[PDB]
C-alpha cells in the first residue's frame, strides 16, 4: 500500500529540520546533530514489501545514511538496508552478502546497549544490517526488494520477530550535516 507513517526522531543535538511533505515525500536539513532518524514509510512492516523510493537530493556531509529502517517485536530487533551514505566505515561481525535490486550488499550484525528503541529510552537489542558494497546512484526510481534481504538474513540464522512495527525509507545520521529529499511509495 502507499505510505502511512512519519518517523521523526532525534536525541536533541543541533539542527534536524525534518519536513513532513505530501504523501510519501519528505525532506531533511540537518547540521551539527547527535543521532537522528527521519522518513516516510509504513506503520506495519512486511517481509514481502517492495519499497520504492526516489531520492531527489542526497547530500550527506559526515556520517549520514540513506537506508530502509524498521523493527519487529517478539523479539525486539532493528534492521537496516543501507543504499548510500556520506562518510562511514562499516565494521563489525560479518555474515555474507546478498544480491538485490541490481546491487550487492554486505550483511552485518551488531548490538545496541541501553539505547532508544520503539520499546523505550534505554533498551538493548540486536541489529541486522545489509550495507550496499558501493553507493547506489540516486535521483531515479529505486526499489528495495526487502524479501531478498529477509531471506538472506534467514539463511544465516538471523530471524526477525513475528510482530512487525514501522518500516521507513529513512535519512539517518550521527554528528553530521547534510540535506535529503526522498519520496517513498
Ligand atoms: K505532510
Amino acid at each position: 500500500m502507499s505510505t502511512d507513517y512519519w518517523l521523526n526522531f532525534t536525541d536533541g543535538g543541533g539542527i534536524v529540520n525534518a519536513v513532513n511533505g505530501s504523501g510519501g515525500n519528505y525532506s531533511v536539513n540537518w547540521s551539527n546533530t547527535g543521532s537522528f532518524v527521519v522518513g516516510k514509510g509504513w506503520t506495519t512492516g512486511s517481509p514481502f514489501r517492495t519499497i520504492n523510493y526516489n531520492a531527489g537530493v542526497w547530500a550527506p556531509n559526515g556520517w549520514g545514511a540513506l537506508a530502509l529502517v524498521g523493527w519487529t517485536r517478539s523479539p525486539l530487533i532493528a534492521y537496516y538496508v543501507v543504499d548510500s551514505w556520506g562518510t562511514a566505515r562499516w565494521t563489525g561481525t560479518y555474515k555474507g552478502t546478498v544480491k538485490s535490486d541490481g546491487g550487492t550488499y554486505d550483511i552485518y550484525t551488531t548490538t545496541r546497549y541501553n539505547a532508544p528503541s520503539i520499546d523505550g529510552d534505554r533498551t538493548t537489542f540486536t541489529q541486522y544490517w545489509s550495507v550496499r558494497q558501493s553507493k547506489r546512484p540516486t535521483g531515479s526510481n529505486a526499489t528495495i526488494t526487502f524479501s531478498n534481504h529477509v531471506n538472506a538474513w534467514k539463511s544465516h540464522g538471523m530471524n526477525l520477530g513475528s510482530n512487525w512495527a514501522y518500516q521507513v525509507m529513512a535519512t539517518a545520521g550521527y554528528q553530521s550535516s547534510g540535506s535529503s529529499n526522498v519520496t517513498v511509495w
